[PDB]
C-alpha cells in the first residue's frame, strides 16, 4: 500500500488546522495507517489460505469463507481511513481556493469556519457509522469455529479460521483508535464553541 | 504498481485546472489508484489459485477460469484509469507548448478553451464506455458458482470463485466512483457554460 | 513496513532533544526498527506455514497455533515501538505549539520541562510494561515442542514450532535493547536532576 | 522493476526534444512501462506455475513450457522498451557533449539535426523489428491448447496455458501502442521535412 | 530491508572521517549491504522450505533445521553490520555535540582523537569476534548432508540442505570482505600513529 | 535489489569522466542493472522450485541442483557488476581527495591520469575474467536435461531445468553487453593514447 499522496495532502492540511486536528492527523498516520501496514496485513495475509473446513466437497471452503468473511477486516479499515480523510481534503481545498482568490486580487472566519465545523461533523458521522457497521458484520470477537450450511456443503460443516486471537486483538485495538479519534473530534468542537 | 510519473504529470495539470478538475484529480488519486493498490489487488491476488472446479480433467480449471474471467477486473480498472487520464495529459501538453512559445517570444482562452472542453468530452466518453463494457462482460455481481462446458471439460462442470462477495462490493464501489467522476465532468461543463 | 512518517517526526524531535535523547532515538531506529525489518520478519515469515502437528484432525493445527502464539512476537514489538514513540510526539507537539505562539506574537523551561520529564516517565512505564507482558505471554525461550489439548484436537497432541532457537536469540536481543533504552531514560532523568 | 534512472535520463531528453518527441516519451512511460508494471506482470506471474500438461512423465511440463514459450512475452517487451529508448540516450549525450564544449569555450542544427534524424530512424527500425519478431515467435493469439512432442514426452501430449484470453488482450494492446509510437516517429520526420 | 536511515547517518560520518574511513564505509555499503540485499537473501530465501529429511516422523525436519542452523547466516551478517557501524555513530555524535557547543558559544584533536581511535578499536574487536563466532557455529563450508538425532527423530536421520555450494561461496566472500575491513582499520591506526 | 547508493556514487563519477566513460556508465545502468532487475530475476525466480528429477530418492533433487548450478547465474552477474564498478569508485575517491586538498590550501594530469588509466585496465581485467569464468562453469547454453550421479542418487538420474531457452537468451545477451563494455574500455584507452 502506497499512502504517499494522501500523506502529502494531509500534511498540507496540517499546516492549516487546529492543534487538536494536528493530533488527530498524527493519530491517523501512526495508529491506523502505520499499524495497518506493518502489523495487520501480515496477520490477514493467509486468511483464506489457512482457512480449513472438515469436508471433501469441492467448493465448500470457498463459499464458507465468503460467507464467514463477506469483506475482509483489513479491507474495511482501508475504506474507513479514506472516508474519514475525505472531509479534511474538502476543507483544505476550500482554503486553498480562497488563498488563490486572494492572490488573484493582488484564522477561521466566515465560510472557512462553517466548512471546518461541517467537516468535523462529517468525520464524526463516518467514524460512528463504520464502527456500527463493523459491529453488525462481525461484532468484536472472531471465534475459531465457524459452522457453514451453504451449498454445495452437505448438511452443516465445521470450518476453522487462521489466527482468531491475534485478529481479535487488532480488531479491539482499531476500535479503540477510532473511539480516540471520536473524542478528539469532540474536543475540536468544544474548543471552537468556546 | 508505480504511478509516480503519472502522479507528477497530473500534479502539473492540477496547477493548471479548474477547481472542479482539481476535485476530479483528487478523486482519481484517492478513490481509484489508492484503493486499487491498497485493497482490490489483495482481493484479486488468488483469483486463479483459489478457483476450484469439481473435476479430475487436466486443463478444465484453466480454460474455465479463462472463460469465466476473460480479463481480470483489476486489470480492466488499470486501463480505465489510464484512458481517462490521457486527455488531461494532452491538455497540459498544449498549455506548456503555448507557454514555451511565450518564453521564446520574450485563464482559458482560444485554443486552450477548445482543447480543455474537448478533453472533458473525451473523459466523459471513455468513462461511460468503460462502465458499459464492464456491464456487458460481468454485470455487477460475481456469483459463487460458475458452470463451464468448454473443452476439455466433460459435459458441464461446476466451478467456484474466490471471494465473490468482497469482489461484488469493490465492483459496485468502483462503479460509484466512476459515476461521481462523471457528475464532476458535467459540473465542469456547466460551470464553463455560464 | 513503512516507517517514513514516524521517522520524519522523530527527526524533528531529534532537533529538539537532549544528547541522551538523541542516543535513545538512534537506538530506536537502528536496533529495533532496522532489525525488525531486516532480520526478525524473515524469521517469523513461516511461523504458521511451517508449524506442524502430529494429527489427522482438521482444524487442530490452526487452534493450536492460535493457542501457542496468541499474538505473534513481531506484532508485539511493532506495538511496543509505537507506544514508546508516542510521548516524544506529544513533547514535540507541545514545543512546536509554543514556537507557533512565539511567531504569532512577532532550552527547557516551564511547561516544556514538565512535559519532557513526564514524557520520559511515560516511556519508562510503557517499556517496563511491555517487557513484563512479554514475560507472561511467552517468557524468553521458545521450546520446540508444544503440547495442545484444545478442541477439535483428540486427547493431547504434539506440535512443533519453526525456528525456535533463532526466535529465542532475537527475543533476548530485543529484550536487551529495551533494557538499554530503559537505562538511557534513567540517564536522561539523572542529567536533568543535576 | 525499477525504471527510475532511465526515467530521469528520458526527462532530460524531454527538456531537449520536439513536441512530437515529448508525446512519444509520454506514450512510452504511460502506455508501456506503466502497463507492463501494473497489469501485464500480474497476468504473466503464474505462466509456468499454472501451466498443466496431461501426463505422468517427469520433465514433460518443463520442456513443453520451454518449447511453447521460448522467451516470455513480458521479457520481450522489456527489451523492446530498452532498445527503442537507447537512441534518445545517444542523442541527448551528443547534445550535452556540445553544451559542455560551449561551457569550456566561455535549436537543431548541424550534427545535432543529423543525429536526431538518425535516432528517429533507429527507433523506427527497432520498433518494426520487434513487432515482426513477435509475430514470428507467437503471432498475436495465445491458444488455450498446446500439443507437445518433445522428449521426454511420450507420443504427443496436451498442455494448457494460464490466462490465454487476457494475454491475447494485452498482446494486441502493446502491438497497438507500438504502432502508435511508429506513427509518431513518422510525424516527427514529416515535421522536420517541412 | 531498509537501510536508508543508517545510510544517511553514515554519509554524515563520511563528511567527517579520514580517507581510509571513507574507503571503509564504501566497502560496508557496496560489498556487505548491497550484496546481502541483492544476492545472499535470494540464496537463503528457501533455506527451510527446500530442506528435506528422509523420514516420515512429523516434526523431525523442523527440529533438525533448528539444530543444523541455530541462527541463519544472513541474519548473523545483519547483526555484524549493525555492530560494526555503531562506533562510527558514537563518534559522529560526539563530533556534532562539540559543533553544537561551538555554535552555542557564538581536524582531530583532544577528545575527538581519543574517541575516534577508541571507535576504530571497537570496530576491530567486533569484527574479529563475529568472524570467530561464525567459525565456531558453522566453520566455512556447508556440507550437503546433515545427520540428525534430535527427538522426535527415530535413530539418526539424513537431511539435505538447499544450495550448499552457493552458500559456501557467499560465506567465504563475506569473510574476505570482513578481513579487508580489518586491514583497513589497521591502516587507519597506522596512519594516525604517524 | 537496491542499487541507489552505487547509483549516486557512479553519477558523481559521471560528473568527472570522459565521454566514453559516460557511455560505459549508461550501459552499466541500462543494459545490466536494469535488465538484471526487470527481466532476469523473474526468469531465475523458480530455478530450484521447478527443477524436477525423475527419482523417489529424498535429497537427490537438492544435491543435483547444487551440482548443476553451483552458483546461480543472476548471482554471478551481481558480483560482476560490483567488481567492474569498484575501480571507478577508487578513481573518484582519488579525485575528491585532491579536490579536498585544493580546498584546504585556499582535466586529467599527474596521478589522476595514472589512476584513471590503471582503473580502465582493472575494469578490462575483471570483465575478461568474469566472461572466462562463466564459460568454464556453464559455457553459454543451458541444456534442458541434466544427468546426475551424486549421492544419494541411485545410479544416474535424469533432471530437468526450468526455462533453459529463456536463460540461454539472457546469458548470450549479458555476454554481448560485457563485450560492448570491453570495446568501450578499449576506446577510452585509444582516445587517451592520442
Ligand atoms: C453516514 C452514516 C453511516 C451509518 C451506517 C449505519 C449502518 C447500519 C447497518 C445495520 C446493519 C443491520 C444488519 C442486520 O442484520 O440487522 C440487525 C439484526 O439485529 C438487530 O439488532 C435488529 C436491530 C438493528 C438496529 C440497527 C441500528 C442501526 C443504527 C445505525 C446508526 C448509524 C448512525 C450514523
Ligand atoms: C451512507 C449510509 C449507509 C447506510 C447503509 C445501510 C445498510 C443497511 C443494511 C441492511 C441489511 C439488511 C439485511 C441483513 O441484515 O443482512 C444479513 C446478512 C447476514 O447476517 P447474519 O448475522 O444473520 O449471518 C452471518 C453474517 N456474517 C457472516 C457477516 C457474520 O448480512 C449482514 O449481516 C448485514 C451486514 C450489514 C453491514 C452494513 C455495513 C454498513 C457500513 C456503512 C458504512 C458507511 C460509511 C459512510
Ligand atoms: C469511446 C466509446 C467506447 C464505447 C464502448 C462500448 C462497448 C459496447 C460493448 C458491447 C458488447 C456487447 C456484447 C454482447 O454480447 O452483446 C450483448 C448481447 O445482449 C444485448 O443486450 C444485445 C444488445 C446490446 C446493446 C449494446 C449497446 C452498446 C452501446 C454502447 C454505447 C457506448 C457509448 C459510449
Ligand atoms: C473505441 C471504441 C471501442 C468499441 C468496442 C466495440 C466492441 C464490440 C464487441 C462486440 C462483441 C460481439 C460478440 C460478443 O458479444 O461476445 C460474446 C462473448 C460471450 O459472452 P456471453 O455473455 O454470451 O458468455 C459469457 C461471457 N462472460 C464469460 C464474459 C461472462 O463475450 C462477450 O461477452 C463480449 C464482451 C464484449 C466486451 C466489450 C468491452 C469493450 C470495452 C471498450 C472500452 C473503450 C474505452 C475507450
Ligand atoms: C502502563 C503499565 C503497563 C503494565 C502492564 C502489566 C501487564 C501485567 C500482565 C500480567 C498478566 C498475568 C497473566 C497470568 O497468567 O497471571 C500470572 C500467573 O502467575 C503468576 O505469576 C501470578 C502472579 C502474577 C503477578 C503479575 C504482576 C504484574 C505486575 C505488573 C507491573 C507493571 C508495571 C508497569
Ligand atoms: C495500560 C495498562 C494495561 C494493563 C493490562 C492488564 C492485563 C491483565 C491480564 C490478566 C489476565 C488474567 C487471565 C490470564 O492470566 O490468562 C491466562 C491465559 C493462559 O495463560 P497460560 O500460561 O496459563 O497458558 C498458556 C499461555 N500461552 C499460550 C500464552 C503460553 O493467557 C495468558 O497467559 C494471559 C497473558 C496476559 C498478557 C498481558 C499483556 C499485557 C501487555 C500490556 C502492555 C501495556 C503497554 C502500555
Ligand atoms: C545488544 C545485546 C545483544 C544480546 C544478544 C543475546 C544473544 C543470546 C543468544 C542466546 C542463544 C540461546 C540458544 C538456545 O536457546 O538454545 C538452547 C538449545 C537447548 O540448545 C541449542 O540449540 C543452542 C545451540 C547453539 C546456539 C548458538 C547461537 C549463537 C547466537 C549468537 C548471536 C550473537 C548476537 C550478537
Ligand atoms: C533492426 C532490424 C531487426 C529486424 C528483425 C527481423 C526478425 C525476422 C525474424 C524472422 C524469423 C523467421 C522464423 C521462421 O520460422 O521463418 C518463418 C517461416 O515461415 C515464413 O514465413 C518464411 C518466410 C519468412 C519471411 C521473414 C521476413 C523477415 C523480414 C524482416 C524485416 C525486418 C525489417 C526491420
Ligand atoms: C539486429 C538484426 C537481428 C536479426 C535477427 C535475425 C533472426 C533470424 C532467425 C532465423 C531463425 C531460423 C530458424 C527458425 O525459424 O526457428 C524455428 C523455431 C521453431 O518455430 P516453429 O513456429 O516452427 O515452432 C514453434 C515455435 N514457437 C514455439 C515459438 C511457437 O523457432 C522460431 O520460430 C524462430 C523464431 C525467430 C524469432 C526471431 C526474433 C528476432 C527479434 C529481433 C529483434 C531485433 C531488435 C533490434
Ligand atoms: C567483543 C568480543 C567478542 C568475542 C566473541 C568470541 C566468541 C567465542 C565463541 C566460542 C564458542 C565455543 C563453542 C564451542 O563449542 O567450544 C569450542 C569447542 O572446541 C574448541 O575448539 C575448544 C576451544 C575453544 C577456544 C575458543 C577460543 C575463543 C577465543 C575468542 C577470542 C575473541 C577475541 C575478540
Ligand atoms: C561480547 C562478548 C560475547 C562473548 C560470547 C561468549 C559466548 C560463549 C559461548 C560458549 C558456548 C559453550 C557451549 C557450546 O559450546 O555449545 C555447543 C553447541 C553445539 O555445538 P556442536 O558443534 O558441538 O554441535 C553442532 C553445532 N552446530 C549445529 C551449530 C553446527 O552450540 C555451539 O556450537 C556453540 C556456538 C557458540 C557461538 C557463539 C557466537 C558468539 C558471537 C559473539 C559476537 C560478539 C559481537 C560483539
Ligand atoms: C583478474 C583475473 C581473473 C581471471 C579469472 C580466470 C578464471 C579461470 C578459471 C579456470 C577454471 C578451469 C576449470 C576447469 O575445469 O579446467 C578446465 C578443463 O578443461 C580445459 O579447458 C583445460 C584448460 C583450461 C585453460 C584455462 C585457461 C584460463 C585462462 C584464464 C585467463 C584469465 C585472464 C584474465
Ligand atoms: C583474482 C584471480 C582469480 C583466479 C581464480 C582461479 C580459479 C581456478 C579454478 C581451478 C579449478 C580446478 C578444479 C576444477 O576444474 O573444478 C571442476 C569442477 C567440475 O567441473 P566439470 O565441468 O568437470 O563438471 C560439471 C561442472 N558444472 C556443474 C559447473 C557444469 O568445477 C568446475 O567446473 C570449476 C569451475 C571454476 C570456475 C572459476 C570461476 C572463477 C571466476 C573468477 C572471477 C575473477 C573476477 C576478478
Amino acid at each position: 500500500g502506497d499512502w504517499s499522496f494522501l500523506g502529502n495532502i494531509l500534511e498540507e492540511v496540517n499546516e492549516h488546522s487546529t492543534v487538536i486536528g494536528r493530533v488527530w492527523l498524527t493519530v491517523l498516520f501512526i495508529f491506523r495507517i502505520l499499524i495497518l501496514g506493518t502489523a495487520a496485513e501480515f496477520v490477514w495475509g493467509d486468511e483464506q489460505s489457512d482457512f480449513v473446513c472438515n469436508t471433501q466437497q469441492p467448493g465448500c471452503e470457498n463459499v464458507c469463507y465468503d460467507e464467514a468473511f463477506p469483506i475482509s477486516h483489513i479491507r474495511l479499515w482501508v475504506l474507513q481511513i479514506i472516508f474519514v480523510s475525505t472531509p479534511s481534503l474538502v476543507y483544505v481545498g476550500h482554503a486553498v481556493h480562497h488563498v488563490r482568490m486572494e492572490e488573484k486580487r493582488k484564522r477561521l472566519e466566515g465560510t472557512l469556519l462553517r466548512t471546518y465545523v461541517c467537516h468535523i461533523i462529517f468525520k464524526t458521522l463516518f467514524e460512528v457509522g463504520f464502527i456500527v457497521g463493523h459491529y453488525f458484520l462481525y461484532g468484536f470477537r472472531i471465534l475459531p469455529l465457524y459452522r457453514c450450511s451453504r451449498w454445495p456443503c452437505p448438511n452443516v460443516v465445521d470450518c476453522f479460521v487462521s489466527r482468531p486471537t491475534e485478529k481479535t486483538i487488532f480488531i479491539l485495538f482499531m476500535l479503540s483508535v477510532a473511539s480516540v479519534s471520536l473524542f478528539l473530534n469532540i474536543l475540536e468542537m468544544s474548543h471552537l464553541g468556546l
